[PDB]
């Protein structure tokens, strides 16, 4: 739909950037205000750094996937510099939150709580025929009420025919990404279920890196033997067995996101 007609397009005067949160090869991420009053987060694309079309394909995807457990597109400014304006998450990224004095003191109870909200997010992604493909603590954001939401939809995709096969010179974080996706580039909701498994190790160890003290060739080599990640320090056995289902060998055997959600919900009231 054209920019002079798109419900999401906002004139650039409505926006005021107050505090750079991040900078990288492709642009900055700011905290600012929409029409004076509403905290928003603003992503600006660095001109020249990659295609406006590719940068905006992210917003368009978020036009289709709206949910309370997913970070909400708030508006776009489709003239240069292009802006993606989304809903603002106060406690920032999960990987970072878990490390702060506030996060340090959270009981295992609340960690299960949190792990359940992230699965609810995914159950809706799964249900609408989308995949995430980049599911990891660094991509869960946390709200001023200590609730969580799936963020970053740069790699997310719609999937009528069950699979998305990626480019072939194409690399993904080895520790978070399922065997089949690393080996064939074939992704399914079941490869996200795998990363969810890794993500639960981040939640429980307060953000520490998966597979403590192993390189990536050690990690691939170990998985091929039939090994899985060594039990995290202070990891309830239920949690660990739950991660094991996420780490099953065949995609089809790995559990649904609705099943994970509910399992995590039982783990939580039990505490
Ligand atoms: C701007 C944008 C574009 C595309 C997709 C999303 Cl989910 C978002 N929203 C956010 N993107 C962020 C990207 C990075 C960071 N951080 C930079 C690295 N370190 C911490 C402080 C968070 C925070 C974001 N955010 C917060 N509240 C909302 C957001």
């Amino acid at each position: 739909k054209p920019w002079w007609e798109d419900e999401w397009e906002v004139p650039r005067e409505t926006l005021k950037l107050v505090e750079r949160l991040g900078a990288g090869q492709f642009g900055e991420v700011w905290m600012g205000y929409y029409n004076g009053h509403t905290k928003v987060a603003v992503k600006s694309l660095k001109q020249g750094s990659m295609s406006p079309d590719a940068f905006l394909a992210e917003a368009n995807l978020m036009k289709q996937l709206q949910h309370q457990r997913l970070v909400r597109l708030y508006a776009v400014v489709t003239q240069e510099p292009i802006y993606i304006i989304t809903e603002y998450m106060e406690n920032g990224s999960l990987v970072d939150f878990l490390k702060t004095p506030s996060g340090i003191k959270l009981t295992i109870n609340k960690l299960l709580d949190m792990a359940a909200q992230i699965a609810e997010g995914m159950a809706f992604i799964e249900e609408r025929n989308y995949i995430h493909r980049d599911l990891r603590a660094a991509n869960i954001l946390v709200s001023d009420t200590l609730s969580c939401k799936i963020a970053d939809f740069g790699l997310a995709r719609l999937i009528e025919d069950n699979e998305y096969t990626a480019r072939e010179g194409a690399k993904f974080p080895i520790k978070w990404t399922a065997p089949e996706a690393i080996n064939y580039g074939t992704f399914t909701i079941k490869s996200d279920v795998w990363s969810f498994g890794i993500l639960l190790t981040e939640i429980v160890t307060h953000g520490r890196i998966p597979y403590p003290g192993m390189t990536n060739p050690e990690v691939i080599q170990n998985l091929e033997r039939g090994y899985r990640m060594v039990r995290p320090d202070n990891c309830p056995e239920e949690l660990y067995q739950l991660m094991r289902l996420c780490w099953k060998e065949r995609p089809e055997d790995r559990p649904t996101f609705d099943y994970l959600r509910s399992v995590l919900e039982d783990f939580f009231t039990a505490t």
